[PDB]
RNA sequence: GGGUUGGCCGAGCGUUGCGACGCGAAAGCUAGCCAGAUGAUUGUCCCACUAGCCCAACAAGCUAGAACGGGACCGGUUGUUCCCCCAACCGUAGCCUAGGGAGGCAUGCGUGACUGGUAACGGUCAGGUGUGAAGCCCUCCCGACAAUGUAGCCCGAACCGCAAGGUUGAAGCUGAAUCCGUGAGGAGGAAGCAACUUCACCAGUGUCAGGUGAUAGGGAACUAGGCUUGAGGGUAUGGUGAGCACAUGCGAAGUGAUGUCAGAAGCCUCGUCACAGACCAACAGGCCAAAGACACUGAUAGGCCUGAGCCAAAACGGCAAAUGGAUAGGCUACAUCGCUCGCUCGUCGGUGUACGGGGACGUCAAUCCAUCGGGGCACAGUCACCACCUAACCCCUCGUGUCAUCUGGUUGGAACGCGGUAAGCCCGUAUCCUCGCCUUGAACACUCAAGGCAGGCAUGCUGAUGGGGGUGCGGGUAUGGGAUGCAGGAGAAAGCGAAUGCCGGUCUGUAAUGGACCGGAUAGGGGUUGAGGAGACAAUCCAACAUCACCCCGCCCGAAAGGGAGCAGACUUCCUGCUGGUCUCUCUUUGCGAGAUAGCCUGUAGAACCUCUUGAAUGGAGACAAGGCAAAUGGCAGUGGAACAAACCACUGGUGCGGUCACCAACCAAACGGCCGUGAGGUAAAGAGGCUGCAAGUGCGUAUCGCAAAGGCGUUCGCGCCGGUUCCUCUUGAAAGAGGGGCUUUGAGAGGCCUGAGCCGGAUGUGGGGAAACUCACAAGUCCGGUUCUUAGGGGGCGGGGAUGGCAUUCGUGCCUCCCUGCUACCC
């Protein structure tokens, strides 16, 4: 009976087991890990967690080369019982090109809906290990962290007067296949047999180290985490070799930058990193990695960092505003005619992500010059669907007044009951700029203490 | 490094009523041409000259007249601000057109009335409203004066209480006397008329003066037009050499290069943090004690200026503002541009070209151009070469007229006017072939029927007091810009006793549609009338080819009813067949890149899986430690709290095999007074059957998958190049771009569709633009002829007729809703 298990305690019990394994690895035992993570993944009430996770979040409709698809409320009952380590083989992958408006067919392989449960079950009992052995200054696909905190550790490491003055950008080029299959058999402590079965078949080639998208791991829950374990370290190794030349490191999944003390320092830092990239098989490109003076700046994440005189301020980068002026322009070309309730409905959510993603930087000026340059598009859109009428007319037609600047886009229509309705553009810029509060570096959301962070902070 | 506010030059053409074909037979409208009649041929005076008078017939002094004789003048423009001279063109007259009013008329749309008719289908007046034109309305009245519209430029005020009423002033508009001139014209402006609302501030504060900025609205200039002496020759700064697609073209319609969404050309904004500002806020470097008049707070209190730069202080404060430059004075003419559909206009703004002689005043503004750089605009064209038509200004000849209007002729065209019921359909009638039925007041489902088939007709009613069907007649009704074409049939207006059709020849040009010539056919009789010639004026038929005015016979089809007759038969309709192109969808096909499961065999592990065989080498409860391993395990088991205890809250747990430890249950291979006992030595082990997992093969590149089915140029006689398609590589944020390996290609079947944009050549017209050529519109102007493109579906934009009226307030104009209700030519 699937509709009988109490989900109100599933999370509690699984989280309790995860806390146990985390606190265990906190002590240098390493043996108790492969007795709780062998007990969790071979029991009820955690196995159903994977099925529940995989059946939702889409991706449970289109199958791999099996035909089978659960999609129901009673076929996912013998699926639970059919999850055994003994007698397991994979069923390759079917390459399906996901359509794109631009036509950018991005190859995303897809596994079976029973195979996917295993990839989503073993993510448990491996996730607690990754958090406990993380790199302190590592962000990306972690729990409770946000991509804004990567800029957070820049008002501090680089913010004060002296700090550092030279930065190294760097970028790794290898795809997920280049990782040595032998190497992965000896470090990730999930299992020494299932992992061997997995790689040899497919499960690879899917994309580069991390998903191309920012929040859509459609099918794979293990792929992000393996990268965050193979690319770990790199911080104790960095600070042990070079002692006092004020070195530091940040990394948001990919896209990691290192602050040196002088150009001389950042010539062996590109060597000690190079040594710690051959034990795996993926190296750094000799085309894009540059050492940059701080007064010229660099493009890290969707942000730009520079120093003007004696002043640190980080502002929206040039090749990210231009994208936002290309996504809008291509929604006013496919939806030219529209009905004026589709212009507002389509262009509203588009101007909310680009506002949330820069809500915490010095961008009050940048939010202007980025609404006018769309205002001169709506108005030019308005006078192209009335090639005969006059200006005063198009104006009184699609521009209203609210009790403010009398010229805003919208329609002051009504409702069924005789109430004055309203619709209008967000007009990015009416967003209180907030200075974020950084996450403590050593925070670990699975240790039994420090439970007041994260959940309450969310 | 945080709060808030800004954005726009206007008006029409491309978007509704009629559109077929035959004929101007009469009237109206209109284009050339041909000849006349009448007007006009545009400032004022002198010198005329034009004649006349009878000024005697002047050397006459008078009326008055002509576009083109000569002087002297006045007014308005242009020749870069203003003054003084000079040169140039133009006027106050006559006549139309654009525009504004007043009537009738035809028509749209609906509301009432009286009626024509069996019933289909209609008619006649009065009420309310739209429309009367780039093709398509009639008489009057204004008529270059006007209404309109705006980016630039002006005003948009003082005033005193006086309850806001006047005194003003006023951007400006009308402008009378008065005087000087002969006169056109000058100097002077008596008297009137006029928008004048709303705020925000000028070293805080509470105070008075002076000032500043933006708007409600008014004003100036322009909007406000044309012709009034020609013809010829040369002269582009004026235009044209389709259209549409694209790797290769179609087509009759230049040759070339480049470009089509990561965008050529053109344009708007800003300078390396790269939209114009301004207020507060905070921070920093500075300045005056409140900086025009007066208590009021105040100096570890203020205020202000400058700041993502400087200086300077109460000044008109100055500097350079990506690199490099030019510059005086513009209600002027022309061409171009003001952030993208083509064409006309109107105000305003900068560029480029052209624009007399002196003198006076005194230039420069973050104004402008050229180059680089950053961010934006999209309905796809740009740039050179060649060939041709045109000649306003320019130069050279020959001119004596030119413009408008009205008459009388001639040739024409039409959306204006007149003629045509016909096959479809509706109704009436006649007759005939009829005959199908669930029940049925029944002669017993078979004769006077309802529920009610059907039909008529939303149970709502007649309804075997009946149904059904073609056929011959008789009334009424069609509503008509091209969209694959063709062929016969029902029908056939206008013309013909020889024709502008039709049929056969000749001949000529267009890409296609043509024009001029010859031949060829082409009607059953009989009777009145002469409608008008002619016979004149009495003396004749036409006896009606006056396309047949009116009756009888035969002729053919119909039950009569009476309908029809020689070749032609234009346009719109209903029928038959063939033929064509566009769609959607189920099949198969091969070329690409993925690709297992089942099943069968080949070697292996069972310690955590069973059943065993063995003589035993076995059965239980415990303790520690663990970068060894695993066949259902933690929907579990605990403690302390909700005292405990029901949920509820915290904390604890390594699940088994193997490692080290030890304990209890039977050993008797040990010792061994042979068994007649005593202590004590280990509880080790190996083969068999399925059962499962691993590494392999076969099952197979099979099912199952994702995309795709495009070729063209010369055979240098290989192949090359330009493309298409699929798979893989680096690239940035990108749909773009590059570099490689493959192929470069098949047939059926089911169901739909036939609507619209243009462009080209001649023939008839018209209105804008223009001097002319040409240009953009009139359903693609219409017609005809030759061509390419486009057909679910949205979004917007109009119009007509009514309702209770909601609102704002002009109090009866508009925003609105509620349907009815035509429009899509317009963008995806
Ligand atoms: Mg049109
Ligand atoms: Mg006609
Ligand atoms: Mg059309």
């Amino acid at each position: 009976s699937w509709h009988s298990i109490d989900w109100a305690k599933a999370n509690r019990e699984v989280k309790r087991l995860q806390v146990r394994i985390a606190k265990a690895v906190k002590e240098g035992r390493w043996g108790k890990v492969k007795a709780l993570q062998w007990l969790l993944t071979h029991s009820f009430y955690g196995k159903a967690l994977a099925v529940k996770r995989v059946t939702d979040n889409s991706g449970s409709k289109t199958p791999g080369v099996d035909g089978i698809t659960w999609s129901t409320q009673e076929q996912k009952a013998q699926a639970i019982k059919s999850l055994r380590r003994r007698g397991y083989k994979p069923q390759p992958l079917r390459r399906v090109y996901i359509p794109k408006a631009s036509g950018k067919q991005r190859p995303l392989g897809i596994p079976t809906t029973k195979d996917r449960a295993m990839q989503a079950l073993y993510a448990l009992a491996l996730e607690p290990v990754a958090e406990t052995t993380a790199d302190r200054n590592s962000y990306g696909f972690r729990q409770g962290r946000c991509t804004a905190d990567a800029a957070g550790q820049c008002f501090t490491v680089l913010g004060r007067s002296d700090c550092a003055k030279y930065i190294l950008d760097a970028d790794i080029t290898g795809c997920f296949d280049n990782i040595s299959h032998e190497w992965l058999l000896d470090n990730i402590p999930l299992d020494k047999e299932v992992l061997r079965k997995w790689l040899k078949s497919g499960f690879v080639w899917k994309q580069q180290l991390f998903p191309t998208h920012a929040g859509t791991p459609q099918g794979g829950v293990i792929s992000p985490m393996l990268a965050n374990m193979t690319l770990d370290g790199m911080e104790e190794l960095l600070k042990k070799h070079l002692r006092k030349q004020k070195v530091n490191l940040i990394r948001y999944a990919d896209d990691f930058v290192v602050t040196g003390e002088s150009k001389e320092t950042l010539e062996k830092v590109t060597t000690v990193i190079q040594e710690f990239l051959k034990e795996r098989g993926l190296t750094l490109s000799e085309e894009k990695t540059k050492v940059v003076h701080i007064e010229e700046g660099f493009d890290f994440l969707g942000w730009n960092i520079r120093k003007y005189g004696e002043k640190l301020l980080i502002k929206p980068a040039k090749k990210n505003i231009k994208a936002f002026h290309k996504k809008i322009r291509d929604a006013l070309k496919e939806l030219r005619t529209a009905t004026q309730e589709a212009v507002i409905d389509t262009l509203n959510p588009i101007i909310k992500g680009w506002a949330n993603y820069h809500r915490n930087q010095v961008s009050k000026r940048i939010f202007n010059r980025a609404d006018d340059n769309i205002w001169h598009k709506l108005w030019r859109w308005a006078k192209r669907r009335h090639p005969n009428k006059p200006a005063r007319w198009t104006k009184n037609k699609y521009f209203i007044k609210i009790g403010n600047r009398h010229w805003v886009f919208g329609t002051w229509k009504k409702d069924k009951e005789g109430r004055l309705r309203s619709r209008y553009l967000i007009k990015a810029g009416d967003t209180r700029i907030q200075r974020h509060v950084k996450i403590k570096a050593d925070a670990n959301p699975f240790l039994p203490e420090w439970a007041e962070y994260f959940e309450e902070r969310k």
